[PDB]
């Protein structure tokens, strides 16, 4: 597909029995969501946002389902106000920048 | 250009007769940079990311060249951790995302 970026460029993911609405986020090196209590170990991480850190749990290899594309990598889990879907994502599904 | 995201998409811009790098981030609605000057009227204001919100001071239409292309538009100043293209610049120079 191609998506246009009037608009916030979100899109429905699977991971598990849950679905979410997710930002494709350049701007973003990892995928992060909100609250949801995984499977598997974690290891705790803080990541750097506009106005500082937040804490996350870091979960490696995670299926996720991202406009029909199946991918697996990691999921960071933690108090975002958006999900996002990172860069770490986005080169499974093929993502360029294009203009 | 067609812009992979195995890496950052980090590029050159031009803005004020400066070069800088910035970030094409399209999980950014606004353009943001780094603490520098830039001429006429500005208005304070405040914008929210992943870790709370920061104090900008709010330019606007201001001509910047993104790689090749030249724009017109906001560019907000402040403690950005990183020099941000938002959307309302991405989609003056036709910027999309394609998988
Ligand atoms: C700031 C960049 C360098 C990194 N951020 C990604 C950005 O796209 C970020 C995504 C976001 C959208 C809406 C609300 C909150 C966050 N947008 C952002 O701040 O919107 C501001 C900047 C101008 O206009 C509005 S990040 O979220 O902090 C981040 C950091 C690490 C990871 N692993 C994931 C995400």
């Amino acid at each position: 597909p191609q998506i246009t970026l009037w608009k916030r460029p979100l899109v429905t993911i699977r991971i598990g029995g849950q679905l979410k609405e997710a930002l494709l986020d350049t701007g973003a090196d990892d995928t992060v969501l909100e609250e949801m209590n995984l499977p598997g170990k974690w290891k705790p991480k803080m990541i750097g946002g506009l106005g500082g850190f937040i804490k996350v749990r870091q979960y490696d290899q995670i299926p996720i389902e991202i406009c029909g594309h199946k991918v697996i990598g990691t999921v960071l889990v933690g108090p975002t106000p958006v999900n996002i879907i990172g860069r770490n994502l986005l080169t499974q599904i093929g993502c360029t920048l294009n203009f």
